């Protein structure tokens, strides 16, 4: 078989139907392949767990990338002014759930072989109404600087690129599903130039030494050659 590196890693997250609040595109050299040092520090971390080791052994370090995906988002939040002022409202004051999602899609060089171009999938979640992190939120909207979110459980960090069209994020290093997902850290950022440019920025939770990162494992199933 063939290697099957994601060439792009393309990352949302979206607030109901409200101009996505963050989105990222890592490429080289941001796809760092596994070293042998990388793929011993995998597996001394999941070594007490056979059903983590029996996945992990299916890949070689070749097979794995980390996507240090930048937490600024890459572009300007896009929102109109009535649909900024329904979004706080609605956080605050809507009595229905609100649906926060994170997506993920791998780009594959199909030259290398391989059928299925873009792998992908999403997490969602259902941000029930009054919540804590809903009217926190909603707060960050007023645009004091030092202001944070937390939302548990949004970040799947290990997540397969298999060759058909759908990446789900690895049970087998992941067994309590969305209950081992990681937590972000939200903010919003803003410029003076309405009268301020707006993006937002989240990073994990529990960050150390690069918080400007969130750091996702892909596992890329090999390919057989074109045809």
């Amino acid at each position: 078989g063939v290697v099957n590196q994601p060439i792009d890693v393309t990352v949302t997250l979206k607030l109901g139907g409200y101009e996505p609040l963050f989105t990222m595109s890592a490429q080289q050299p941001s796809i760092v392949p596994f070293t042998p040092q990388a793929y011993e520090e995998l597996s001394q971390q999941f070594d007490p767990y056979p059903l983590a080791m029996q996945f992990i052994s299916q890949y070689s370090p070749e097979d794995i990338v980390t996507a240090q995906i930048e937490g600024s988002s890459g572009a300007l939040w896009r929102i109109s002014p009535p649909s900024r002022a329904q979004m706080k409202q609605e956080l605050y004051n809507g009595t229905a759930d609100i649906t926060l999602r994170f997506t993920w899609n791998f780009q594959r060089d199909l030259a290398k072989g391989g059928t299925v171009e873009y792998t992908n999938e999403k997490h969602t979640l259902e941000l029930a109404p009054n919540s804590t992190a809903r009217r926190q939120l909603a707060q960050l909207l007023e645009g004091r600087p030092d202001q944070s979110v937390v939302i548990p459980h949004l970040f799947p960090k290990y997540i397969r690129a298999p060759n058909g069209p759908e990446a789900n994020p690895v049970k087998q290093l992941q067994p309590d599903e969305e209950e081992d997902y990681l937590g972000v850290r939200i903010q919003l950022r803003r410029e003076q130039v309405s009268d301020f440019l707006e993006w937002w920025v989240i990073e994990l939770q529990d960050c150390k030494a690069d918080c400007n990162l969130l750091p996702m494992v892909i596992f890329s199933d090999k390919v057989s050659p074109p045809s």
